[PDB]
């Protein structure tokens, strides 16, 4: 493990400026960080984690989060062991991407959506080429670079209030984690993406969830879904794990949808609706994303 990929900050280097929101496992703010010496101030993510394990401990699982390089996953950067522990990443100024399509519910394309699911998936493929399992997947969970670009963020933060309408059956019932569970969590985020952030199993208390799944109930089709594309999220969610769909073949599958998306998805003025231009692309990358990365998915 290559310790030279996670840097620690001192309390001085950096400052917490603003809340961007809270979930199971910390505080994230918007924060800047000013290098020594120098007079800029950089934003960066800062998350605070609620606990405040030894230091090595801790230590030994970060350089493992700032390892990951893929473009579909978010990269540890810092660290700042204190009384707390705060974790530095890149701050990401559209969020989360459950909270971007709530905010475009009535202006988001088939082939925004569809190469979504591909990037998300390629993020977990390879978290899985890795033999990490992420424990934590769902739309808020999935970051916004830009419009055309998401990353997958905060796997393994249980290492260093269970989200059991993401979890699989046997995660539920036995706190067993796979890539397998993975990909059950997988198929809700997509759900999620399809109804533009409607909450799952809506109304239900947690703790009817499991029986519910027993029964054989899902979560319902959603209306702008195709059944081949229902029959995705249903394989997710199968009881048996390992006939569940695998990350490499839910690249290929949405991959493909991707290539002819009207045939997939049907959304209200769709035709209206277009990934960007060369043009718009390329000003995008200049000014937010200069990162490599495969080139999105257009249609035939
Ligand atoms: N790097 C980032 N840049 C910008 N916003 C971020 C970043 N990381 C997290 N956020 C936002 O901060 C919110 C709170 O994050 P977090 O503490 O990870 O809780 P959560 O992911 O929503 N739920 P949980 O699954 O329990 O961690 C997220 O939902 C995002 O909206
Ligand atoms: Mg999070």
């Amino acid at each position: 493990p290559n310790q030279a990929l996670l840097r620690q900050l001192k309390e001085t280097e950096f400052k917490k400026i603003k809340v961007l929101g809270s979930g199971a496992f910390g505080t994230v703010y918007k924060g800047l960080w000013i290098p020594e010496g120098e007079k800029v101030k950089i934003p960066v993510a800062i998350k605070e984690l609620r606990e405040a394990k030894a230091n090595k401990e801790i230590l030994d699982e970060a350089y493992v989060m700032a390892s990951v390089d893929n473009p579909h996953v978010c990269r540890l950067l810092g660290i700042c062991l204190t009384s707390t522990v705060q974790l530095i990443t890149q701050l990401m100024p559209f969020g989360c991407l459950l909270d971007y399509v709530r905010e475009h519910k009535d202006n988001i394309g088939s082939q925004y959506l569809l190469n979504w699911c591909v990037q998300i998936a390629k993020g977990m493929n390879y978290l899985e080429d890795r033999r990490l399992v992420h424990r934590d997947l769902a739309a808020r969970n999935v970051l916004v670079k830009t419009p055309q670009h998401v990353k997958i963020t905060d796997f393994g933060l249980a290492k260093l209030k269970v989200p059991i309408k993401w979890m699989a059956l046997e995660s539920i019932l036995h706190r067993i984690y796979t890539h397998q569970s993975d990909v059950w969590s997988y198929g809700v985020t997509v759900w999620e993406l399809m109804t533009f952030g409607s909450k799952p199993y809506d109304g239900i208390p947690a703790s009817e969830i499991s029986s519910i799944l027993e029964k054989g109930e899902r979560l319902p089709q959603p209306p702008i879904c195709t059944i081949d594309v229902y029959m995705i999220m249903v394989k997710c969610w199968m009881i048996d794990a390992d006939s569940r769909p695998k990350f490499r073949e839910l690249i290929i599958e949405f991959s493909k949808m991707a290539r002819d998306p009207q045939r997939y998805l049907v959304i209200q003025g769709d035709e209206r609706m277009h990934l960007p231009s060369p043009t718009d692309s390329n000003f995008y990358r200049a000014l937010m994303d200069e990162e490599d990365m495969d080139d999105v998915v257009d249609a035939d």
